[PDB]
């Protein structure tokens, strides 16, 4: 949930980070953060850096 976004859906659920870095832990971990159940890659440009991808793991 804080700072993820990619591009293709397989890319924000097993990753996160523009360029990667080290805190990804997947889709799965990265929204344990918040507390949440799992997370599907929306195209939420609101938290990606990267606004021509937009794609982001959001948090359910």
């Amino acid at each position: 949930q804080i700072v993820d976004c990619w591009e293709t859906w397989s890319r924000c659920t097993k990753w996160s980070q523009g360029g990667t870095g080290t805190l990804w832990k997947s889709c799965n971990d990265r929204c344990k953060e918040l507390g949440r159940k799992r997370g599907q890659c929306e195209e939420k440009p609101s938290r990606c850096p990267l606004s021509k991808k937009a794609w982001t793991c959001i948090c359910y």
